[PDB]
This record gives structure tokens, C-alpha cells and sequence, in this order.
DNA sequence: AAACTATGCATGCTCTACTGCTTCTGATCTAGTCGACT
């Protein structure tokens, strides 16, 4: 007896493991919304590998995904508050 | 002394093979588009 059921693996170093776990745990409308609001209002790019500014080219790495909410001016909220 | 035959040379045509140069074809590879997923 077995069942089939899918798994999704993704490596990623630990600089850009904060940035991966933020990506992947988020829903996907959560993660547009926060990609978008970072976009716009303060310019920056946010993706799985890191956050960028285009106009100093140096990347904004952290060591805790508590930083990436508290850089962008943003309340930090839970993983089970992300959804949608 | 005359006729036949052995021996050789010069040349054109043809099969057969071999070496080298050039070109064509099969095989080994990056850009564009659509689609899948997360």
C-alpha cells in the first residue's frame, strides 16, 4: 500500500536564507502585495535571492527575516498572519 | 638466294591503384517563443 503526494525541495545559502524562507512561506497574493509595495513605494527590488536598490548597487542582506520586514518600514507579522 | 619466324621498338587506349586539394554533407551546438512549475 502507498500513496502518491508531491514535495518541492529548494537549496539556498544561509545569507539568502532568510529571503528564501520569506518567499517560499508566504501565500502567493501575500508575497505579489509585499513585492509590489516594495517596488513602488521605496524603489526596491525583492526577490527570493535578496532585496536591491537600484540606485546604491549593493545588496541588503540579513540575518533574520525580522530584518527584511523592519528595513522595508513594515509591522512584522507571523507566518500564520500572511495568508492572503 | 628467298621466305618464314623470333625479337625488339614506338604509340594509342584502358584497368587499376595511389596521393593530394577542394567542396559538400552529417554531426555538434546558442537565440527566440511557448509552455510547465513554483
Amino acid at each position: 500500500s502507498w500513496k502518491a503526494v508531491r514535495v518541492d525541495l529548494v537549496v539556498a545559502p544561509v545569507s539568502q536564507f532568510p529571503f528564501a524562507l520569506l518567499g517560499w512561506t508566504g501565500s502567493k497574493l501575500f508575497q505579489r502585495e509585499l513585492r509590489r509595495f516594495s517596488r513602488k513605494e521605496k524603489g526596491l527590488w525583492l526577490n527570493s535571492h535578496g532585496l536591491f536598490d537600484p540606485e546604491q548597487k549593493t545588496f541588503f542582506q540579513a540575518a533574520s527575516e525580522e530584518d527584511i520586514f523592519r528595513h522595508l518600514g513594515l509591522e512584522y507579522l507571523p507566518p500564520e498572519q500572511r495568508n492572503a
